[PDB]
């Protein structure tokens, strides 16, 4: 059966006298073998957890784990998202306790002390039963970082597509997309991105304004805000999985290549060249992306509004909305600016081919932190205080937290936009992590973001099936060691 409950979480694990707030969780005993059986714990991470029921079922990898080991499944909503926020208003003062250490200790404290409605004894808490922590994306890093920082509560860990390395100028976000996309699209998108840079850096004012109008963006006043719309094509790669078919991304590349779906004649790998690619990219954005783009934020209603592209308007509701249920993931922007993780999604450095404009730069994103988070009662965000990526990585270990691990398995995707923040990054010093029996790591061929989490990928792709089968057997083997 299923239910939902609240756990009384510590606001500040370092200072319990500051009190508690109520943290939402959901649970399922569909596969549970009774008190003493395993518990699979999954934190949906950078989002409200309400639309995540499926993780209780074997339609997802967490359910498959549970069925394999006779485990309960618990879905825990992250502090400061949804119904797990201590405050109704999120600003630089109230977000002071939205940190990685608090988020890690939330998980161990919960597993050690929660009173589960389905087992009123202590027999299902983590001191008495094996808890398996599973996470994808940021919650996969939360999972790995918990093994690094606070081992000894959870029994085993699986991290898929985990950004365990903080990186400031994360231009590598786009590198696996460039590698996975078609040759002609990649070439033509790069031509357009670099043309946008040339016109921004060397073109006249009349050239800049005219290029903006091609995209429908003549009213966008800051050139870097125009340049920042070009990644909307590449970003669609993040929505791919092995069952999305002729997806939004592949539609974008066909548009750039100037062909309708199913066309008999298509360009070869050489693409269509700058002039056509520019015209096609401009019209694709103007006609397919721009309409109702700003209206999707709720703050605006006009179909052709460009207000949401103006990142220099300190009064924009994108920056001033402090509500918990905001549509701009303000909570995540806090982690980026404050921890700081950064992961700014940028054009590549000079001398390295790029599929997004180099004018989309780390400084362009960093400039927005004080617009999201103006100083409040003396409180500011961590990167303004001088904290940087190494502050985080030297604590957690970053992608070198792999040194001496126990019962942690990793999965990554060959073409995951988050791969190069993780242990399988091609830019990790000493190369990507080498798999061992003690610490396995698998890369899904052709894989995207968290492709082993969704079982539709398992049935659709034999490469995914091989990876899922291996990690499920590894988790079962490790869990059995608890009872042996
Ligand atoms: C030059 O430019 C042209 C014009 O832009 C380029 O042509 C376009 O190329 C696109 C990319 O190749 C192509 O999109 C593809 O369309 C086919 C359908 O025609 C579709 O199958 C593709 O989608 C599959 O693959 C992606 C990538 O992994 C998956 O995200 C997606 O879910 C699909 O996956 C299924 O098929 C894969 C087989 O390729 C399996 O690996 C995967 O597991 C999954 O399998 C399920 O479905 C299978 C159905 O085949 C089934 O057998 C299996 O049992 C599972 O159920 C992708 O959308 C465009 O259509 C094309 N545009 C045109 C022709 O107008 C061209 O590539 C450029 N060339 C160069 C050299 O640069
Ligand atoms: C490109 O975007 C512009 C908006 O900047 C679109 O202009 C609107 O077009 C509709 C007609 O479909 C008019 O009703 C609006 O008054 C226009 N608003 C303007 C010009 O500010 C334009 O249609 C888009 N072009 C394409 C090809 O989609
Ligand atoms: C999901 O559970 C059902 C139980 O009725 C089982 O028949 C099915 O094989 C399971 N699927 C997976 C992928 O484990
Ligand atoms: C800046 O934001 C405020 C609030 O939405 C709005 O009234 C104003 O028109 C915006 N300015 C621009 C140039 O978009």
């Amino acid at each position: 059966t299923t239910g939902e409950a609240y756990f009384e979480q510590l606001l500040d694990h370092h200072n319990p006298e500051k009190g508690t707030f109520s943290q939402r969780y959901w649970w399922s005993t569909e596969y549970w073998g009774g008190p003493g059986s395993p518990v699979v714990l999954f934190n949906p991470g950078e989002v409200s957890a309400d639309g995540y029921e499926g993780y209780l079922t074997n339609d997802t990898l967490t359910g498959v784990y549970a069925q394999e080991i006779q485990g309960a499944v618990i879905l825990i909503e992250h502090r400061y998202w949804g119904d797990s926020s201590p405050y109704e208003v999120l600003n630089a003062e109230t977000l002071q306790y939205l940190t990685l250490d608090q988020s890690i200790l939330d998980m161990t404290y919960f597993a050690e002390t929660v009173k589960l409605q389905f087992d009123n004894s202590s027999r299902s808490n983590a001191q008495n039963a094996p808890w398996v922590m599973v996470g994808g994306s940021y919650s996969g890093a939360l999972t790995a970082w918990t093994e690094s920082i606070a081992p000894g509560t959870f029994w085993a860990y699986h991290a898929t597509s985990a950004p365990v390395e903080a990186i400031y100028d994360f231009w590598q976000y786009f590198y696996p997309i460039q590698q996975g996309m078609a040759q002609n699209c990649s070439k033509d998108v790069s031509l357009v991105a670099e043309y946008v840079d040339k016109i921004g850096k060397n073109g006249t004012a009349k050239e800049q304004q005219e290029l903006k109008e091609l995209f429908g963006l003549g009213a966008v006043e800051h050139y870097d805000d125009f340049a920042a719309v070009l990644p909307n094509g590449p970003y669609l790669w993040q929505d791919n999985d092995f069952v999305t078919g002729y997806s939004s991304f592949f539609q974008f590349c066909d548009a750039v290549e100037g062909v309708e779906a199913g066309a008999a004649v298509t360009p070869g790998p050489e693409g269509v060249g700058l002039e056509k690619a520019l015209a096609n990219y401009a019209n694709w954005f103007n006609s397919t992306i721009l309409p109702n783009y700003c209206a999707s934020y709720g703050y605006w209603t006009d179909e052709w509004s460009v207000a949401c592209f103006d990142s220099y308007n300190a009064s924009s509701p994108i920056f001033t909305d402090t509500s918990v249920g905001n549509p701009v993931d303000r909570q995540w922007e806090w982690f980026l600016c404050n921890e700081p993780f950064f992961w700014w999604q940028d054009g590549a450095p000079e001398g390295t081919s790029t599929i997004v404009p180099r004018l989309v730069s780390a400084s362009y994103w960093q400039r927005q932190c004080p617009l999201y988070f103006p100083e409040v009662n003396g409180y500011t965000y961590g990167s303004a205080k001088g904290k940087n990526s190494a502050t985080v990585n030297s604590w957690t270990g970053g992608w070198d937290m792999t040194r001496n691990t126990t019962r942690l398995i990793w999965t990554n995707g060959q073409y995951d936009p988050w791969r190069d923040s993780g242990v399988s990054s091609t830019f990790r010093p000493g190369g990507p992590l080498v798999s061992t029996a003690n610490e396995p790591v698998q890369i899904i061929p052709g894989g995207f973001h968290c492709s082993d989490l969704y079982m539709e990928d398992y049935y659709a792709n034999e490469g995914v099936r091989k990876v899922v089968d291996n990690e499920v057997k590894q988790i079962k083997e490790w869990v059995e060691e608890y009872y042996a």
